[PDB]
């Protein structure tokens, strides 16, 4: 085991290769053993890479990368989760209940077709196409605003009485 | 340290056991040391398992599993996050801002009671029960559509004048 | 390599320090090498810490923490993802499609300004400010409820005919 810093990163079709230094070993190091999290630093980013050596056969060394120490989130007691590699204030946190996604902007879809923005308390749900609610009841503050809502009407200028409107 | 492939996986009430090969060691290997990410491959899935040996006491060996090399996401520079173990195109990415959830379908709740679907630009929010917005203002394109919205009315066929409708 | 339990955790400005026991080594151990996931247990929480030793220089040892074995999620075949450190039933799962967030409550924003609650099938989207949909069409069950929806009207008490209402 040996800690080395980080220079570059070559991405081949069998996985990621690092290029760690500490001793310019491997212009292309065997891996990054991905246990489901990954990231791409800019070249020469100040982070540590730990090499685990097969047998003691220097020959092959597998790498574990750490996110930069000064970018690590100080998780509260009882909580945990996943963060942005370079930003301790962007994360998905599991707490006592809040599956909490901390950012100002969230995108969903294969091409980011739904955008949720949260800025100065305004919540905006943006799409370039139709947004359709599929439920038996769609409400605002416990009032029906769905495909069955109606408006009461006042009497006209003649003094004739209106029914409620039909639905949308 | 030693790399071994992956055969099966027995899940007991103290954690996960692998069944790595490379040398048919352990029909049930001590663990999978879960640093918060986990997954279940089908038996004989082509992936590596790294054993870390206690003392040098072969006796006990702890395992780290990698997601398959050809399924690892090529993270863009500055970004990172978590992925599906067998699909590089399904993930939660932290970028410059986009807490980006890449899929066509997202489910929320203990029994998936809210489904968000994103398909061909259509966004659908589906529930088998009530969906209720709890806010001071509910808007579409900056027009009120909440529990206080009203419609202007035109004059009737008599030529009498209508007020705006009452709220929903 | 050596497994040790977990006592405390000191968080400095270069990263996390553990305080593992098994042999009261390090009232403050070099690290927690964060590969993007982190968590904070209460002191003396029953979990394992694995030390990886630099050179063989006991001097410096880097730590990997595991989530407690009895709190590890039993991931279904083909699936994986990230979990709450102390709750196997709170997670973000990647499955065949469901980017599935399992909890009763989800918060979005820098100060949790949007809350999505899922309880007894009721879905509630709560904000202390405006929620605004920015799309060409906002629908419920395929009926327009957006900034262009109108209501049909019935004849009045005079028997005069109404037009559809104007938009909101």
């Amino acid at each position: 085991f040996e800690r080395h810093v980080f220079k570059g990163i070559e991405h081949t079709d069998t996985g990621a290769l690092v290029s760690v230094k500490g001793s310019g070993t491997q212009e292309e190091d065997v891996p990054v053993i991905n246990s489901g999290y990954g990231f791409t630093p800019a070249a020469d980013t100040e982070l540590e890479v730990f090499l685990h050596g097969d047998g003691s056969d220097a020959s092959n060394k597998f790498a574990t990368m750490t996110i930069p120490r000064n970018k690590q989130r100080k998780w509260p007691e009882g909580a945990g989760g996943v963060q942005h590699p370079f930003n301790a204030d962007k994360f998905v946190q599991f707490d006592d209940d809040s599956i909490w996604l901390k950012d100002g902007k969230f995108t969903l879809g294969n091409n980011q077709e739904l955008t949720i923005t949260v800025s100065n308390g305004l919540v905006t749900l943006s799409s370039n196409n139709e947004v359709d609610f599929r439920c038996p009841k769609l409400m605002h503050n416990g009032v029906n605003i769905g495909d069955s809502h109606v408006h009461p009407q006042k009497p006209d200028s003649g003094g004739d009485s209106e029914e409620d409107t039909d639905p949308p």
